[PDB]
């Protein structure tokens, strides 16, 4: 038993991090059979990063201008594209180490693993979720762009993230591998704002489940309740609305519970009108929207 | 002088949509080089639209199952791949029509205009815009699924959208060319709600612009007034807010009428608070958001 916020093995996605640079600056890429992935802002100095015109500024550059390591190896770039808001680099070397993969993009309430790298060296692993207003609450410090966000499915890697900026209240904003944003964000060094950040609701009931799972009962009572008497509810505390798709979700942990949906939201509305009186769940003082159903199964089928 | 609703000229679009038939199901098609991307419910029958394993019913079938048609011409069919909600046909010919083309993926408040289309034959043109709730107000009847939005610039297709589903309230959902919904819908056949649509302020700040060209000056005002004041008038009405970046796309329109960006601020908060009473703009008795400043530059920065 336990639960723990957990990310993907990484090992995949490590083996196809690379260095690029062009002029001062220096970020990582994405090596997938011949081509490397990373974000357009490379060709940028300083004074271009306010305003800066991409066409422009693509145009003026040729295939040696571009520095690319893997590790100590040295890429030779003989070919270069925009796609959105990536370049796209051809080598003349295939990765050898090129898992299957796909490019998929993620939709708020989802989670993934970033793997933050610097100078094309992983670093560390973390798992994110995607906000409701298309931010993400990462850990990133200058040279980080380029680092992915992806999932494991069997196999096969799904990338989804793409990092390219930090906004003024701490949060985290990229693309997806095709390079279009996340949310309502442009690739220029100007103060953005992104949208209220509202709570994932399914989420918050997935991590009950599993605080029940692993013992921590004191939240439930006999109540029930309907959907829309908790969504009235649900709505003055900035919480999405429960969908009847989201109950289907959840189904396999209130049949592993025996729990039914509704008595889970009955207890949540007790929480979010009483608080939680110094109490905890699962180790935390909080409601956590961070757990995905999917997420939840994962640790927990098995107790 | 005038302004219209208008959409851009369909012909290298037109020679790109083709019929692809799956069983008893019919839908169109969009043939770039030696691919067909079309949505990948055209593998369903009805029974399978409820809750569709696409993994498994794509494996059931063959590259024969798939009846492509250009006019009167069919087309071999020799692979088949899913990517995300579009199935991708790789054929035995390459579209000799094929435009210089992109796929793109658009943000909410931006124009496109929509070829419909049923068995492949184009059938009517218009414009549309990108919900904040990313929804669309089209008009689709049964058959026009794979259906597309595109944008020209300069030689360039840009394509934004490919038709899959009618929302309970009339509204429309579909996704980009690489298969990703706009917006948290699924391509099931489940009532699916939107979320609450919102005003969008720059574009009904750029139609008062092409009121103001076009000689409809009645709703001017000599008051001025501040970002936040606006803003705080404005979400009340439910319209978005208004960002310095929204006031410095503007500028080409306040320049040509000499009329400050929050002087027509102050015009439209009136407008809010009073109303109309009886009179019109453009014709319309509403505020109209569904022109972009880049729109409303095409039509009137030659007036
Ligand atoms: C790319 O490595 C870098 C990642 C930033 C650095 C601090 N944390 C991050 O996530 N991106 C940028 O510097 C980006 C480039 C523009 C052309 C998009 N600008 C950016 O994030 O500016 C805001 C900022 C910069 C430096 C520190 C804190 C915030
Ligand atoms: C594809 O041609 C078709 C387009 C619909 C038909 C009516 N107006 C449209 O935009 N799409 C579907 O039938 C779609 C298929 C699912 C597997 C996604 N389902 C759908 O839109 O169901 C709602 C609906 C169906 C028929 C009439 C009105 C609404």
């Amino acid at each position: 038993s336990g639960f723990r916020k957990m990310a993907f093995p990484s090992g995949k996605v490590e083996g196809c991090m690379v260095q690029v640079t062009c002029g001062t600056t220096t970020l990582n890429g994405l090596w997938l059979d011949d081509v490397v992935y990373c974000p357009r802002h490379v060709i940028c100095t300083s004074e271009d990063m306010l305003n800066p015109n991409y066409e422009d500024l693509l145009i003026r550059k040729s295939n040696h201008n571009f520095l690319v390591q893997a590790g100590n190896v040295q890429l030779r770039v003989i070919g270069h594209s925009m796609q959105n808001c990536v370049l796209k680099l051809k080598v003349d070397t295939a990765n050898p180490k090129t898992p299957k993969y796909k490019f998929v993009r993620i939709q708020p309430g989802q989670t993934f693993s970033v793997l933050a790298c610097y100078n094309g060296s992983p670093s560390g692993v973390y798992q994110c979720a995607m906000r409701p207003n298309f931010t993400i609450k990462g850990s990133f410090l200058n040279g980080s762009c380029g680092s992915v966000g992806f999932n494991i499915d069997y196999d096969c890697v799904s990338f989804c993230y793409m990092h390219h900026m930090e906004l003024p209240t701490g949060v985290h904003a990229g693309t997806d591998l095709e390079g279009n944003f996340y949310g309502p964000f442009v690739d220029r060094q100007t103060a953005q704002a992104a949208g209220t950040d509202t709570t994932i609701t399914v989420n918050v009931l997935a991590w009950l489940y599993a605080a029940v799972i692993n013992g921590d009962r004191w939240f439930l009572n006999r109540f029930t309740t309907t959907l829309n008497d908790f969504n009235l509810v649900a709505m003055k505390y900035n919480y999405e609305p429960l969908t009847q798709d989201h109950v289907d979700i959840l189904g396999p942990l209130s049949a592993q519970t025996g729990i039914a949906v509704l008595d889970m939201c009955a207890s949540l509305k007790e929480l979010l009108q009483n608080g939680m009186n110094g109490r905890t769940i699962l180790g935390s003082a909080l409601l956590e929207d961070a757990f995905t159903p999917f997420d939840v199964v994962a640790q927990c089928s098995g107790v």
